DNA sequence: CATGTATGCAGTCCGCG
DNA sequence: GCGGACTGCGTAC
């Protein structure tokens, strides 16, 4: 096999490397690296080197890596360009791996732990760790095994062992519930001393070395307690034992009251898989608690248990390793649906990066971007110091609020990306300037053509059309992959609905989920099979459709979101190519493109309809438009359609047929105007929308930028088997807005788009009158807690003290001197309640950590003095206010002389 | 060490015979 | 008490 890398670092002089062999082996090596890095030469001088602008350099070998960054300050000194790479590991990578690395995880370490540690006095801060170490589960990939150590004799208690076959009962017969099909798959380890648990932890640590080392919370908890707890009892070299080549670094981050520290450990890869859930997921969660997020993706219940975690182990030991177990399974089966490792992985070695630099999008871009020059002995830039300055992004049309019956909607494929390729913006391609009209005169045609000979965007930039540039070069790679990917989600989403079309006519009949690929458009052979299918079967293939549609939304989104990611990294001051001359061709063009075509679009609509001046485009934001279709619709005559169906068909093919050509055309003048260098810029559409045909429902509306809600038919081309809402920016869809009230509020427009008027107001009178009634964390308002000491004044609300603040301030007072009450952690997210004045703890709300009930001492007062009037207000009522005024009806029957009547 | 800008709403402060 | 500056937060791209 082909011989790929595990981990990369430098440690002085030396590199040091993990990798798998050629015989699939893993092995460790020190290398005494001898870098090189370029200067600019005279012409005269031959050489095979030269800069991205075709400049000569000549090549500086270094007998080690301190001599290749001394020579660095020299050249600063001098004032001459020190050219290559910098970051020596990812030279190093670049020259051992110079192909295209294929990799095999099954070879690559892949460790999922957590440890537990009862404390008497408080959150055991990882700093100190003072107190023991109790349990811990480690899961290895190349095992299959969980590892358990368990602690049986404790300053805080002795227990017997833990019972696998309790573990494994029903929790209604006693259990803990621990999922069968990991019971054969743990290996239990019981020890009478923490001493003898954290020897043999650190001597299997040895024989399985993390490389890829994950589970929830590890960097900011695990890790840290683990490495203190070890240097506290052994010494701080024993501690070192945990990196493989017996260095680590730490870091002291100043919280203020406290304080605590991140440990990196040299020769392991950590991805904290709570950061992969950060970045990769694009949900924006109320809590981050591994029950909370477990819940929301696995729909499993959270680990019940009696009493505070501080005295589970002694009350219940039995459970309290069992959920220790079951926890680290939990951020497996997480992964197992949502595929971040792998596609860390994927990412990482693509890049030729340490897997754990996945993180950043400018490390990743860079080492791509000199992987690639490299291959064409091309010499990259030296990294310079420039100052941050604000620069023009995307235009976004002001919309006239309203309810929009009708609506069709279109926006470019991977917009930037296609910017990028179609005027071929690199660092190495600009050609020059223009002299820049004002952009309406662009939009509108009438500015004289930028050039006939280079291609141009409308900031004033000139490219050259007969060459390629690395930016457009590499990003074409990652979004034809992305394209793949996007694909294959499509089409498993295509599929999972001619599934959920089946389920409303099951077979009575035992049979087997058929043996499919979701990644593609079932034949009609196996439509027509699915069609004979029972419920269980039909249910099951449901489930795995949506499992391939869930990894398909991975693959694509983060490619996605990494090739955005470089048209946003030339506008950040620490990119090596950071130039806003690149950053404002992309954004400039982009501005141009969508005002182009609403004008292009408003031109063929009132032409095929006859009329003149009418507005079609009601809104568009970066790269869309929003087209009102009532005139379409009304030009056939609503009474010619069959049912819903029809119509959404007809426009479908309105959109496909005269819309899209039309729109094309638009745009391929507009790169002949630019002189671009290939036509990419195209407008598909994405949602047909409006009422179900013969109900009162308003379809859609606007309230703003940024701010709508759709009732879709069909999206991207999936015709759903029931219309789904596309709502954007309204409070349905903040994670502060309290869960009942974003339910709530959803089922209002919901009402108001399929339904009408008075449906909406059957619901807002029911929800009103039930309202007290709801939990108290459904109905708690949600926010980040940051900058908690600057505003506490001895515990007091300071100056411009925010609400949520002010809320944790008063939380603070109230679990004063109590130390087994949680703490609110600067950064974390709390619930938020207004109070009633007079109330006991003598301020207007109050705060604490989400994804919590709230401490039992102060549980009581809160929902004795939690202030319904106010809540309903602020998160229901104004909110609903705010969509029903701009749809223009009602969400309360308005008095009228029809009161004077008794009906 | 190191993706971007645009943007509405809820909050505090402050003015207001 | 209400509404305009000014800003934090969360979101749409
Ligand atoms: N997270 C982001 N970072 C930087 N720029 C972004 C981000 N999200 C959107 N943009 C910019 O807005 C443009 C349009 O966003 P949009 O969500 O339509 O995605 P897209 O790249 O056009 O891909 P798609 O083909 O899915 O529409 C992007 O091309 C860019
Ligand atoms: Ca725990
Ligand atoms: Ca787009
Ligand atoms: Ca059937
Ligand atoms: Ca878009
Ligand atoms: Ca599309």
């Amino acid at each position: 096999m082909k011989e790929f890398y595990l981990t990369v670092e430098q440690i002085g002089d030396s590199i040091f490397e993990r990798y798998i062999d050629s015989n699939g082996r893993e092995r460790t090596r020190e290398v005494e690296y001898k870098p090189s890095l370029f200067a600019h030469c005279p012409e005269s001088q031959a050489t095979k080197y030269f800069d991205i602008y075709g400049k000569p350099c000549t090549r500086k070998l270094f007998a080690n890596m301190r001599d290749a960054s001394q020579w660095i300050k020299r050249m600063e000194d001098i004032g001459l360009e020190a050219l290559g790479m910098d970051d020596f590991k990812l030279a190093y990578l670049s020259d051992t791996y110079n192909y295209e690395i294929k990799y095999d995880h099954t070879k690559i370490r892949v460790a999922n732990f957590d440890i537990e540690v009862t404390s008497p006095d408080g959150f055991p801060e990882p700093s100190q760790a003072k107190h023991p170490i109790d349990a811990i589960t480690h899961y290895d990939s190349i095992d299959d095994r969980f590892y358990v150590f368990d602690l049986l004799n404790s300053p805080y208690g002795n227990v017997e062992e833990w019972s696998i076959e309790i573990a494994a009962k029903l929790q209604e017969q006693g259990g803990d519930e621990v999922p069968s099909e990991i019971i054969d798959k743990i290996i239990y380890m019981p020890f009478d001393n923490e001493k003898e648990l954290l020897m043999e932890y650190l001597n299997f640590w040895q024989q399985k070395t993390p490389v890829i080392l994950t589970g929830w919370n590890v960097e900011s908890f695990a890790i840290p307690y683990v490495y203190n707890r070890i240097k506290n009892i052994f010494g701080e070299s024993t501690a070192k034992r945990l990196s493989p080549h017996r260095k680590t670094r730490v870091k002291v981050i100043e919280n203020m009251y406290g304080s605590r520290e991140i440990i990196t450990l040299f020769g392991i890869s950590v991805l904290d898989y709570i950061d992969l859930y950060k970045k990769f997921s694009f949900t924006n969660q109320p809590s981050y608690s591994l029950d909370y997020i477990s819940e929301f993706e696995l729909n499993v219940g959270k680990l019940k248990y009696d009493g505070p975690i501080s005295k589970l182990r002694e009350s219940n030991h039995q459970r309290y390793i069992s959920y220790n177990i079951i926890a680290v399974y939990r951020v497996l089966q997480i992964d197992a649906k949502r595929q971040f490792i792998n596609l860390s992985l994927d990412m990482g070695y693509y890049a030729k990066i340490q897997i754990q630099s996945v993180f950043s999008p400018i490390k990743t871009w860079d080492a791509i971007i000199f992987n690639s020059l490299k291959e064409q002995n091309k010499v990259i830039p030296q990294g310079r110091s420039h100052p941050v300055q604000p620069y023009p992004g995307a235009f976004v049309k002001e919309p006239i609020p309203n309810r929009y019956k009708y609506v069709m909607s279109f926006d470019l494929t991977s917009a930037y990306p296609s910017i990028i390729r179609q005027v071929n913006i690199s660092p190495e391609t600009i050609a020059g300037t223009f002299k820049v009209a004002p952009l309406h005169d662009y939009i509108n045609a009438v500015a004289e053509r930028p050039s006939d000979v280079y291609s141009c965007s409308p900031n004033g930039m000139m490219y050259y059309k007969d060459r390629d540039g690395v930016v457009p070069t590499e990003i074409t790679k990652v979004f034809n992959q992305r394209k793949e990917h996007k694909g294959y989600m499509l089409a498993a989403q295509r599929n999972g609905e001619i599934i959920k079309e089946a389920l409303h006519n099951p077979n009575l009949s035992v049979d087997e989920p058929l043996d499919v690929d979701y990644r593609f458009d079932f034949s009609d052979e196996i439509k027509e099979k699915i069609k004979k299918l029972s419920a269980k079967s039909l249910n099951e293939m449901l489930f795995r459709a949506q499992r391939t549609e869930v990894a398909g939304m991975t693959a694509q989104i983060n490619r996605k979101a990494l090739i955005n990611g470089l048209a946003g990294a030339l506008g950040n001051v620490w990119f090596r190519y950071y130039d806003l001359r690149n950053a404002t061709a992309i954004t400039t063009f982009g501005q141009m493109a969508l005002q182009w075509i609403e004008r292009k679009v408003n031109e063929y609509l009132n032409e095929v309809c006859g009329t003149e001046g009418e507005a079609f485009v009601l809104y568009g934001d970066t790269d869309s438009i929003y087209v009102s279709a009532d005139k379409i619709i009304d030009k056939v005559g609503e009474s010619k359609f069959r049912d819903t169906n029809h119509w959404v068909d007809f426009l479908d093919k309105f959109a496909r047929e005269r819309m899209e050509p039309a729109i094309d055309r638009g745009f391929r003048e507009m790169c002949e105007y630019m002189n671009n260098k290939q036509h990419l810029m195209f407008m598909d559409r994405e949602a047909i929308a409006g009422p179900p045909l013969g109900s009162k429902g308003i379809g859609g509306f606007w309230t703003g930028k940024k701010r709508y809600a759709l009732n879709v038919w069909d999206m991207e081309g999936t015709r759903y088997a029931e219309p789904k809402l596309k709502i954007m920016g309204l409070e349905t869809q903040k994670s502060s807005t309290p869960k009942a009230v974003q339910k709530a509020l959803k089922e209002c427009i919901r009402r108001m788009l399929q339904e009408g008027e008075e449906s909406l107001q059957e619901y807002f009178k029911e929800f009103e009158k039930e309202f007290r009634q709801l939990n108290y964390i459904s109905i708690a308002s949600v926010s980040s807690a940051n900058n908690i000491a600057k505003y506490d004044v001895g515990g007091f609300p300071g100056p411009k003290c925010p609400f949520h603040i002010r809320g944790i301030l008063t939380y603070n007072r109230a679990i004063k001197g109590n130390i087994d009450a949680p703490q609110v952690v600067e950064g974390e997210k709390v619930y938020v309640l207004p109070l009633r004045e007079g109330n006991p703890f003598g301020d207007k709300c109050i705060a604490w950590p989400s994804g919590t009930e709230i401490t039992d001492l102060i549980k009581d007062d809160v929902l004795h003095w939690m202030d319904y009037t106010v809540l309903l207000e602020k998160t229901f009522i104004k909110p609903l206010e705010g969509f029903t005024s701009a749809a223009k009806l009602d969400y309360e029957k308005k008095a009228s002389l029809f009161d004077m009547f008794d009906f």
